[PDB]
């Protein structure tokens, strides 16, 4: 397969005009598209172990869902000149799905809703973010689907008691700053996330929201895996995974 | 004593000028300063159930490490209305001292440079936020004071080996966001603060620099107990603290 | 009745969405608006002695047209924590309808274009504030309706003669700055409004606008009574002005 | 009497207002006019570079129009109306239009301290850091301070009581526009009595909740006060035939 | 004719709508719009040595493409003043139509597109600047037209060759920006357009798209001349150009 | 003749040409490299990092490339198309890109110290305070200083004679894009001519309307001279092959 096939599928399934405004997506790394591809490599971070394991394993496209940069340069020194170094010489595309796989359906988010099987689910942002909806059951028995499917030992911050029949809201990533709990505060009793910190702590047990830190890593890998089966299921493709 | 007694002792430990350009610092809730003062409580947060605890426990001074707002507002509802409404019904005093803290002489930082005795201390950034020196000892010794004085499982991102008689940079709260991790990581083989993310984790990593993740709440309160028994032996006053 | 049903009559006559950018309108300090309310203050402002007032008059849902705040503060001292301190020991509602009170129909911008009857009355802003329109009658009769019902001894720059069936503008409130005067300089042949100083008094007399000022206080006042005693005729609430 | 060139009415007058005295921001100096080698036969005062002044200078044969409000403000790039009248008179009559706004109102013997010299303050000292406005103790009772303000400033001024002044009070003064929320807030903090002009509802309410008496004895009074002793000024010391315009 | 009816005369060819933002269009100078005007003088620049022409001629009206200031003012000295004097002195009306003349219909870039015989031509951004389509023919055909019409001598940055029936777009005025080559380079083969400087030169260079410049003035002029020959034909006005 | 640590040539080259010299957001110094312990035998100077002069040092062995322009001067976050290119021949052949600009168009025996030295300026001053370009008087006729122009800079300047220029003028030079709309008011109040790169149509009428004579010699030739100067200081100090890529 060409490259800008690869490209054009993964655009079909996530389109890019969903990606939140100022968001980097698209092509990162990359100059000929009409390039062949034989093994395509997908992980969470494009970091400097994911890219020379790329390298290692012939991956000549390498698909990452965090872009390389989201502060712009204009000098090549350091990490940034060993990346960018083994990508160039080796001529690894580098391309990247960020908030618009977050978004789009079946997407990262769409992914914890199913998980979670949420009963009308509807996007927790106007910008698409996030899913939130009822959860059928009790809060035990979503705190073990939570460890067996996505993290064995979640952070819970245990704010108020939970009744049965909850509404859940799941953000994959990092959804756990200080503004996002003020936000689903008043649109959720438990929020399923990523990356807590002590003032967004704080803030979660004066407001009576009940959080939930399944870690940034795992709530994304979850439906990354899912998307690695889909890529695999549809491209005459050798697909392996980098980083989880 | 009256309040403003209490105040300009704080402040001759901890003076406002060194505090970083920003901070809200200094009175956050207050009427008359004449005030005598019955009880002074100390907490790391100005949280709702310290502010219920400070008025079920008769405070009448409460002293806290972090601000009361950082964003300024101009609606008075929810938990903000709820703090409030306590301290100006019991006439409670909320003061701060927050980087002024961190920074003055055996403030947050010193006392964790004191800790791992530090050779030769000296700041970490020029406003004069946290501490860098030689510890004199292995890694495995420098974990083991950790786990005993701070806390007890910190998370460790070990990016390299470390060899004995390394340099440790220390800063007490929130000091492992990216930029300070690529900042640290030009200055120190081992980094121990609070508040760990994914991002920082990865760049951490990818730079070779050790994070050692204690939490943002143990490494101040480290401090703040320090700066509690330096109150009570000084003043006489009855001094409790709230969330520690 | 409960709080949140005066609100929700109040946002009836005048919705919240017609307040123009930045303005602070709706709830300014309050908890609970499950709260029943006994007697209904209304207030042009939202100053210390009138919330002294209302505290002695046993107002707990009390109206003011100006918000409490328009510059965002963190920091609670002096007259502020006066105010906040009356109204939250006594749990004192403040709600404010200011921009979207002086748009809506019937609103105090609309009241005023009633009382001097215009004919083909329109918009003077395209956001929706002020009255434009043909005032049927002489210069002097205009005069004797203002002196008669709004105030008795207005400001008259006349920086013209003016014939009978002139343009009539008018605007509660603030509305002679230099860039109304500007504005309306090419609209109206006379501006009715408040809040005249002396840059602006120039500027009317170059480009030949006759401004009335017949005060702030009393261009707002005499559409808020119309709206008090609208409240009256249709709450089952007792209901009492504080500063008119 | 005597012609002089414009340059020369320009360096005296910045002698006695130097131009660096100006805040941050402020447009002074020369507003409209080329040639600074031109003879000066008649100097014209105004208060505001408005079209009646301007028509009037045209009138009376004015070559140099000092005024304190500069021409504009903010900054303009189409030139129609009533600002396309005003040059039109300035340049087919080549007069030059020449402004000293706070540097007239900071500098010694300026338009605040021809004020703070009138209620005779004790230990004056300027009330911004920019050294704009003067505070001292007036010596005296409220009621004395009110006839020196309706016999010399203005009959007629609002005062917006909000408490009780003891003798020998501490009293602000500020020609002009002192009366915004942000001057009333921090000059609460400096004096009982505050003596200013253009007083809106906003301040008058502040005021009342801070206790700091106001005093709006207007914008144009204020200032018109010290702009009168200025050009008394300028008569004794030019050979030049000197007319006030708005004033 | 009143000069109101050259302006709606000019409005209606190209509409002020049609300008692109912050563009400084239509009336430059001038009060009164119900003056007689006999003699109509158009130029490209507003300079000093035109007005100075547009005076000594008996010019009412003075038409520019080019505004007579971009950035505002607050005081009037040297130039400005000379001009505006000239201007005010000799009631002369000075009116701009800029970019609105660039973008519309038979205007500077379609009188471009026209000339080159332009197939299928479309604008070359989305606010509509510039024109772009296939040149019938060789690329010395279209460099002898330029030769002949425009400038007899264009410098010529011959980054490529040029095969026949090429993309060409045009751009009158300044169109050889840095951000404007990256642009171009995009969408056409050659590039005609003026006010070529080093670092946009190396830029075509490396980017492989051919620059023609045939300097600022002339690529308007052309058009200019155009317009000022449709205002002959259509007003009963004497009508002279000042700087071609 | 022998090899040199990279370390080594960029401390050379920060003697002549300090980075604290630099103006505000100059993108001076390294621009791509990792370790600068490398060894270099050939040193590569270039005027522009352009796509043919990087493709010219991989084919000559160019071990350090030194260009007066940065690699960027606006901040990137992708890379594909030319930047793609560039980076991917500079990594692959381990080559360092360093850059001097303003440090080196204002310190000392600079860009624009050349052009003073060239035209003999009696007394010369920076042109601008940070401070860029260099402003004397020329000992001579303006035919005289345009024959100079023609011989050392560039045989065909474009000429914008604003009005007639007396012997023994103020000349001001800026080596590279120097005549902006803004410089161009700035230098008419400093000097009668103005020597300098990148002339574009409103420049020209400015110039015109002002009476300053503006010389285009092109951004190019007006600092490849400075440059070739620079060079041959780098061949009589450093043992190392030096070669221009791009002059
Ligand atoms: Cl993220
Ligand atoms: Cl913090
Ligand atoms: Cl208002
Ligand atoms: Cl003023
Ligand atoms: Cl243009
Ligand atoms: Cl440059
Ligand atoms: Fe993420
Ligand atoms: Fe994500
Ligand atoms: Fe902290
Ligand atoms: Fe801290
Ligand atoms: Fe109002
Ligand atoms: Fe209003
Ligand atoms: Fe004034
Ligand atoms: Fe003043
Ligand atoms: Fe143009
Ligand atoms: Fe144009
Ligand atoms: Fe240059
Ligand atoms: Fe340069």
């Amino acid at each position: 397969m060409k490259a800008k096939e690869i490209i054009e599928f993964i655009e079909t399934f996530a389109p890019k005009d969903l990606a939140i405004e100022g968001d980097n997506i698209g092509l990162q790394v990359g100059d000929n598209l009409d390039k062949e591809i034989k093994k395509l490599g997908i992980a969470l971070d494009p970091s400097l172990s994911v890219i020379k394991k790329a390298e290692k394993e012939g991956v000549d496209f390498l698909f990452t869902h965090h872009p390389l940069l989201k502060d712009p340069i204009r000098n090549f020194t350091g990490v940034i000149y060993k990346k960018l170094k083994i990508l160039m010489e080796n001529d690894i595309i580098l391309y990247s799905a960020h908030t618009n796989l977050d978004i789009c359906k079946n997407g990262l988010n769409d992914a914890l809703a199913e998980l979670y099987n949420l009963e009308n689910p509807k996007p927790l942002y106007d910008n698409g973010l996030g899913r939130v909806g009822i959860f059928k059951g009790s809060f035990e028995e979503f705190l073990e689907i939570t460890k067996k499917y996505i993290h064995k030992n979640p952070i819970v911050v245990k704010s108020k008691e939970v009744d049965d029949n909850f509404k859940l809201a799941v953000l994959s990533g990092y959804g756990l700053s200080q503004s996002s709990i003020k936000y689903v505060a008043e649109k959720a009793d438990v929020y399923l996330s990523g990356d807590l910190t002590h003032h967004s702590k704080i803030l979660a047990e004066e407001l009576g929201l009940v959080v939930v830190d399944a870690t940034h890593y795992s709530t994304e890998v979850f439906g990354l895996k899912k998307f690695k089966e889909f890529l695999s299921s549809n491209l005459d493709l050798e697909i392996i995974s980098l980083d989880f």
